[PDB]
C-alpha cells in the first residue's frame, strides 16, 4: 500500500498517494470533480477524478463500475486509459471512496479554433486520430454518445486522445435529441461532421440557441428528410410539423467551406447524412481519400470484446460497490 496524504480539495477531503503532486481543480459536476496533477513516479501529468459519493445511490454506483471497466478495457493511442485506480480505504467493509488517474494531455479543441480556423493538415491529422480512437471503441460494442471538442485531448504536437469527462448541444447527432426508439454508433459520426467543420471554419457548425433552433440549423444545410427516410418515421403528425421547419431549399453544402479540401468536404458530405444508415463508418473514413498521408490499414487496431451487459443491470448498491471493489485492488498499471 503506499503512502496517501489528505488535502481540502473542492470541498472534500481527498486522499491520495504521495507520488501525485500539484493538485488543481479543473472541473466538478454532480458525479465527482477532476484535479490536474503531476505523477512524480511517471513524470506524467495526470488527471485524478475523485467520484463523487460513488455509493450514494444505484445510478452511482452503476455510473461508478461502468466508468472503471471501461477505462480499464480501453488500451489504444487514441483513447484516454486508465494509469492508476486507488482507494484509501483497506477494506471492502470501509470502502468509499474512488479514485481514477489517466494522461492529462495539457489542452483540449474547445480552445485552439477561437481566434482562428486551422489549416487542412492538421484537421487531417486530428480527425484521422479521432476516427482511429472512434473505429476502436465502436469495435468494442461502445458508442460515445457525447462527442464534442471538449472531450477531446491533445497535447503540444496535436496528438488526440477521446475522453469522456461525465454549447452541449451543438455536436449531438438529431436521433439522440429525438428520442428514437433506438440508436447506434453511428451517433458518433454525426458528432465527428460537426467537430471536423468546425475545425476547417473556425466557427460552430450548428449553433443552435435551443433545441428546435439546433433541429431547425440542421435541416437548413442538410435538408428535409427524403422520401427513404421519411419512411422511418411512424407519426403522421410528426412528419408533417418536420414541414415547418424549412422555408427555403437547402444550401450549397460547399459554401460552408470556402477554398477547403475537396477530399475534406466529401468527407463532410458522408459524415453529415441525416439517415444514419447512410453515414459513412469509422473504418470506412479512415479509408477515405482525404487520409491519405495517414492511412495504415495495418496500424489501426480494433478491441477486444466488452462485456456490456452491465449496462443494462438492475443491481443492488451493494453488489454493484463489491464488482467496483474488485476492479480496483486487481488493477494492474501499464507497462
Ligand atoms: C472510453 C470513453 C472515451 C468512452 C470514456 C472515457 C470515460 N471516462 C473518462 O474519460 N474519465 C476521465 N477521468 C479523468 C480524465 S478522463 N468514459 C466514461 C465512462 C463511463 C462514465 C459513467 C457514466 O456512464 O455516466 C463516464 C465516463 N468513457
Ligand atoms: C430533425 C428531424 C429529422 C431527424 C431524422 C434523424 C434520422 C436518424 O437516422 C435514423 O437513426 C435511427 C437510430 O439509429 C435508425 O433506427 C433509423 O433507421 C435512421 O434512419
Ligand atoms: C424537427 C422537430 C420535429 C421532430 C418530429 C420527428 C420526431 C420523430 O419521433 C421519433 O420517431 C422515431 C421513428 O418513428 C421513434 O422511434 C421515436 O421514438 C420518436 O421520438
Amino acid at each position: 500500500r503506499p503512502t496517501f496524504y489528505r488535502q481540502e480539495l473542492n470541498k472534500t477531503i481527498w486522499e491520495v498517494p504521495e507520488r501525485y503532486q500539484n493538485l488543481s481543480p479543473v472541473g466538478s459536476g454532480a458525479y465527482g470533480s477532476v484535479c490536474a496533477a503531476f505523477d512524480t513516479k511517471t513524470g506524467l501529468r495526470v488527471a485524478v477524478k475523485k467520484l463523487s459519493r460513488p455509493f450514494q445511490s444505484i445510478i452511482h454506483a452503476k455510473r461508478t463500475y461502468r466508468e472503471l471497466r471501461l477505462l480499464k478495457h480501453m488500451k489504444h493511442e487514441n483513447v484516454i486509459g486508465l494509469l492508476d485506480v486507488f482507494t484509501p480505504a483497506r477494506s471492502l467493509e470501509e470502502f468509499n471512496d474512488v479514485y481514477l488517474v489517466t494522461h492529462l494531455m495539457g489542452a483540449d479543441l474547445n480552445n485552439i479554433v477561437k481566434s482562428q480556423k486551422l489549416t487542412d493538415d492538421h484537421v487531417q491529422f486530428l480527425i484521422y486520430q479521432i476516427l482511429r480512437g472512434l473505429k476502436y471503441i465502436h469495435s468494442a460494442d461502445i458508442i460515445h454518445r457525447d462527442l464534442k471538442p471538449s472531450n477531446l485531448a491533445v497535447n503540444e504536437d496535436s496528438e488526440l486522445k477521446i475522453l469522456d469527462f461525465g454549447a452541449t448541444r451543438w455536436y449531438r447527432a438529431p436521433e439522440i435529441m429525438l428520442n428514437w426508439m433506438h440508436y447506434n454508433q453511428t451517433v458518433d459520426i454525426w458528432s465527428v461532421g460537426c467537430i471536423m467543420a468546425e475545425l476547417l471554419t473556425g466557427r460552430t457548425l450548428f449553433p443552435g440557441t435551443d433545441h428546435i433552433d439546433q433541429l431547425k440549423l440542421i435541416l437548413r444545410l442538410v435538408g428535409t428528410p427524403g422520401a427513404e427516410l421519411l419512411k422511418k418515421i411512424s407519426s403522421e403528425s410528426a412528419r408533417n410539423y418536420i414541414q415547418s421547419l424549412t422555408q427555403m431549399p437547402k444550401m450549397n453544402f460547399a459554401n460552408v467551406f470556402i477554398g477547403a479540401n475537396p477530399l475534406a468536404v466529401d468527407l463532410l458530405e458522408k459524415m453529415l447524412v441525416l439517415d444514419s444508415d447512410k453515414r459513412i463508418t469509422a473504418a470506412q473514413a479512415l479509408a477515405h481519400a482525404y487520409f491519405a498521408q495517414y492511412h495504415d490499414p495495418d496500424d489501426e487496431p480494433v478491441a477486444d470484446p466488452y462485456d456490456q451487459s452491465l449496462e443494462s443491470r438492475d443491481l443492488l448498491i451493494d453488489e454493484w460497490k463489491s464488482l467496483t471493489y474488485d476492479e480496483v485492488i486487481s488493477f494492474v498499471p501499464p507497462p
